[PDB]
């Protein structure tokens, strides 16, 4: 599924991401935009044996288990295929854990590159929340 901007914002808000650990909703929408272009089935297979999965491109070395990645920690305790659903719940819950395990949103390169220092509010402006 390829989400619309406002549709994804609403879904993320229903899942409690607005101001989660001090990160406004627009940060999360902006991250998904440039990680995956809102595509829940996006995959990126890296040369190091790991794969990035889903709308938030969560990596299979630390966070989910796909059975083929060396050094898998599976800290979200889910199969990576669960992150390829049209329901974003599993990706949201694992993203929360990624932050809860010490990291900020610096854990997403696309956020560091394309969202940090910008008016992230623009990504939810105009939406019915």
């Amino acid at each position: 599924k390829v989400f619309g901007r406002c549709e994804l914002a609403a879904a993320m808000k229903r899942h409690g991401l607005d101001n989660y650990r001090g990160y406004s909703l627009g940060n999360w929408v902006c991250a998904a935009k440039f990680e995956s272009n809102f595509n829940t089935q996006a995959t990126n297979r890296n040369t190091d044996g790991s794969t990035d999965y889903g709308i938030l491109q969560i990596n299979s070395r630390w966070w989910c288990n796909d059975g083929r990645t060396p050094g898998s920690r599976n800290l979200c305790n889910i199969p990576c295929s669960a992150l390829l659903s049209s329901d974003i719940t599993a990706s949201v819950n694992c993203a929360k854990k990624i932050v809860s395990d010490g990291n900020g949103m610096n854990a997403w390169v696309a956020w560091r590159n394309r969202c940090k220092g910008t008016d992230v509010q623009a990504w939810i402006r105009g939406c019915r929340l």
